């Protein structure tokens, strides 16, 4: 697993068109992240197989206590709440980020995004 949904739910999107505003409002209000307002999310774009492999050698290395840091990088985009209220309508500010991830796994599979 439920932890490994739950991260699928709230951090990835595979294939984005655009990578703007409005693409954080949609996809925030979609993965059920509005009610209320989460302050800031960041998605991480491309293929799946990549991302569990962090919680492995093939694509990850040991980070701080009990993480672990990507080898390779990902298109990430973030989304930063606008504004003074907790609650909808949520505007958010997108960056469009290229940079290594950082995950905590377990069992194999990653369940939390540090972020």
């Amino acid at each position: 697993n439920s932890r490994y949904t739950h991260f699928l739910t709230q951090h990835y999107d595979a294939k984005p068109q655009g990578r703007d505003d409005r693409y954080c409002e949609s996809i925030m209000r979609r993965r059920g992240l509005t009610s209320p307002c989460k302050d800031i999310n960041d998605f991480i774009h491309g293929n799946k197989r990549s991302i569990k492999a962090i919680c492995e050698n093939k694509n990850g290395n040991p980070h701080r206590e009990n993480l672990r840091i990507s080898k390779s990088s990902f298109q990430v985009t973030t989304c930063k709440l606008h504004g003074g209220s907790p609650w909808p309508p949520c505007q958010y500010r997108a960056t469009a980020g290229f940079r290594n991830v950082v995950v905590a796994c377990e069992n194999g599979l990653p369940v939390h995004l540090d972020q």
